[PDB]
């Protein structure tokens, strides 16, 4: 019963990919979504909280999981989602047709029958412009993995014996061997670092299977479905690979042959694939006229602040940071570039449009013309949004980066603060932000989260945390070793830790206002 | 039409060699009865059939065309020892009887699970008490990358051997020197399909459909069928201990053969296995005693760097090297004078198997100093582990061939026949011949014209004259064109070399 939330199964992200490629996805405000294999179904809750007029239906097999998730829906007071226990073959019609459909990690785990019937239902239960999402493993990535699995299995006949296998692999492959075994000790050494839940569920768990992109897309194309794209935009991106070859891949117009080849070179283990009704055209052309309407986010830190460096000279090279990540990205030289960079640093985790990025750069540096700023943008930014560095939205997420006087957080994250699932190995609680992304939360922040309903000012917070220090609960430490941090020097310690925690909540999309 | 291949490791005397290595007592070769399943043309039975006239062989294959063509090749080769027929693998166990050696090569992975196990049932019934069976199959995991690449082009080709090569090119191109996590492995195996030949890559990758299996799933299926695992026909494959030590000792400590070997498949990514099976009523001795290894005919194929006459053998300050089969890089060296003599009698006898005790003898006579047990002792110290690394070959018994040039050189009636038709690897090299070890040797054209010429009727002068006759008339061209007084001296060379190549390849029967 692991609860998870995924930012790429979020309806507002699916709509971003759809409207990115020229589709016309339905409205989010009234949207109807369906989760097949919902389990607990918290993946549906965030959206439901953000759009109260959007009804949602999860359907799972397990009655224990469905009945648990129903409790979590009552506890959090959510009216927008209903969950039922129904086998997929009990899914036909007579509820309705949904604007968004999410099938996540249940496709490769079921029989050939239901493997066809999932695409069947997704045909009949979808809507004309609706977007379908299906996650499955792939070949030939399933090969090396699956044969590692049969190795750990072939040994035993608990979880530890697998880690001792993988150990034994890395000595057996120790630095006398190097044809292939550089691929084995690599992949296996990657398998060894993983959560004991993940190794148990995937490798030592039930029986899943990898499939082929052309076999899957082909199985949908007989079900009247067309391939939209992937949630990973940095995935389908071509090159990398040399221009003399990439020119051949781009020369042909086929998405299935280009992608199906990209898996073959990259050894792609999984895929998260979007589908639409085949009656609809997709625009694979990237039209900058449409890209100025998509909100942008670049996570970047300044090396030197604006005030202390006047950049009009264009005599300098200024590195910044990307997510820090100490050694930074490329850097100018040209000021019509920097002026875009520093407005991306001002707006960090605060989405603004692409054109308004260009404008704000034109106001920060007022030497040049706007449409030349767009010449920089359209020139090269796209390559960053298709390499995964720059996020794109349309529409702007519901959240704010400003710290209000009585901060407030989503009811879903404020509920999650109470019931959050602790994990060791790093002492953290997983909390869902407005992007459906899971955030590591230190405990002393877990007490701050449930404290923001908008009722409490920052003084009741910086007070309460102190109370939990002296009343511990929370133990505060100076540098000296165990110091326990006694009076009025505590009061300036809490000002800092709370002032930082609220900032983390500001730039992680945890602040609703 | 079809590739006519003969394989050195399906030879019955080789299966006997591996049996006697493990303490078994395989049957007699002279009268031996052998069965070939999936025989195809049946050229695998022929070389052994002509070498041992008292031995009867029976090939069986589903294809009627292949069987008939086989019968033609037989009758033209004047071989009465082998009979071919067309039968589904099921219909056996009839008056066909029991055979001392059974060979199933290439049909196991290619047929249904039913016909799959039925091969092992038939193998149980038709095998004599001490007889040995041979079965080859594609093994997981190593079969997993091929079936991707073999699918990778099978995906392209619909849009054969032409476009696929362009696929492989496009592949090695797509990986630039800036992409190297894994793609080194891809780039490697794909770079390896650029090797081989149109025959192989045609029937294996594009013809299909075959499947891979696991070692324990075979050995188990045969243990279900009352057959026990003898080993593999690659002696280098059963040898572990190249991996680290701390892990090695842990692998030996268990003493479970199937577990160790299939772990080997796991970390070495094994594509193929050629497996020997025997009756589980026979104990197999996996402990190899040198005293049992000095009854084997042994071959270390080596050329000296320095000829023996220009070197003093007892100088312990001098370092001499040799070669292994050339192999442009030198192989070993010494120093030790007792070792030098061993290496020079092993280099003199290259491709002339002799017994280990006899090696210690002729080494004793080459430099007489110490006691015979000292030479035999160095061979015990480090001369083995070379036979398990694959560099030293063991026989028992001495093959029928000759290491000397007979003034009217003669060849196998099978090889002299093969030369006319033979096979071409135009991918691009040379024809394919079968020597007395059932190994296929690359033979150029000008050496094929010499090969058809050795029946024992002509001497070396007639070879030279015939080659010179075919030069100017070309046919055979000699570059760098030339005149008569040079042409004679040049043909003398390529001839006397073509005879040494035959001599040390076991192509000279007298
Ligand atoms: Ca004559
Ligand atoms: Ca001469």
């Amino acid at each position: 019963y692991p609860p998870f939330t995924f930012s790429y199964t979020y309806p507002p992200y699916l709509r971003t990919i759809g409207k990115l490629f020229g589709l016309n996805p339905p409205l989010l405000e009234t949207a109807k979504v369906l989760d097949i294999g919902c389990g607990i179904g918290v993946n549906l809750l965030n959206f439901a909280e953000t759009y109260p007029k959007s009804q949602s239906l999860g359907v799972d097999l397990s009655k224990t999981q469905i009945e648990l998730g129903k409790k979590t829906i009552s506890d959090a007071k959510i009216n927008n989602v209903e969950l039922k226990a129904l086998s997929i073959l009990d899914l036909d019609e007579s509820y309705g047709k949904f604007d968004y459909i999410v099938c996540h990690g249940v496709y490769s785990w079921v029989s050939q029958e239901v493997q066809d019937k999932i695409l069947e239902v997704l045909n009949k239960l979808l809507n004309p412009n609706g977007i379908a999402f299906v996650s499955y493993n792939t070949l030939p990535g399933w090969n090396m993995q699956n044969t590692i699995r049969e190795m750990m299995m072939f040994h035993s006949e608990k979880l530890q014996q697998a880690r001792l296998l993988l150990k034994f692999i890395n000595d057996s492959l120790g630095n006398s061997t190097t044809p292939y075994a550089n691929f084995l000790r690599d992949e296996a050494k990657l398998i060894s670092t993983y959560d004991d839940s993940y190794v148990l569920h995937e490798y030592l768990g039930e029986i899943n299977t990898g499939t082929y992109f052309h076999q899957f897309i082909e199985k949908a194309q007989k079900n009247h479905l067309n391939y939209l794209g992937d949630t990973s935009i940095a995935a389908m991106f071509i090159g990398n690979l040399p221009t003399k070859a990439a020119s051949k891949l781009q020369a042909i117009n086929d998405i299935v042959c280009t992608e199906q080849y990209m898996d073959f070179i990259t050894n792609r283990k999984f895929r998260s694939t979007l589908l639409c009704h085949q009656n609809i055209p997709i625009n694979r052309k990237i039209e900058f006229d449409n890209l100025k309407d998509f909100y942008t986010t670049f996570n970047i830190r300044p090396i030197s602040p604006e005030n202390k460096i006047d950049l009009n000279n264009e005599q300098e090279n200024i590195s910044f940071y990307y997510e820090n990540l100490p050694e930074p990205f490329i850097s100018t030289t040209s000021a019509i570039m920097k002026a875009i960079l520093y407005v991306y640093a001002e707006n960090i985790s605060n989405p603004i449009r692409l054109e308004q990025v260009a404008k704000e750069a034109f106001k920060k540096l007022g030497k040049y013309r706007l449409q030349d700023f767009l010449a920089t943008l359209e020139q090269h930014f796209i390559t960053l949004i298709f390499q995964g560095y720059l996020k794109i939205f349309e529409t702007k997420p519901h959240a704010i980066a400003t710290i209000t006087e009585k901060p407030k957080t989503s009811q879903f994250a404020r509920y999650q603060a109470k019931h959050a699932h602790f994990n060791n190995v790093t002492n953290m609680f997983s909390i869902t932000n407005r992007l459906n992304d899971m955030i590591g939360i230190p405990i002393h922040e877990k007490y701050i989260l449930e404290m923001l309903d908008g009722t409490h000012n920052i003084d009741d917070i910086k007070k309460s945390i102190i109370e939990k220090i002296n009343s511990k609960l929370l133990t505060a430490c100076d540098n000296k070793g165990q110091v326990v941090t006694d009076p009025k020097l505590l009061k300036e310690f809490v000002d800092y830790v709370v002032a930082v925690s609220l900032e983390k909540f500001r730039i992680n999309y945890l602040l609703v206002g």
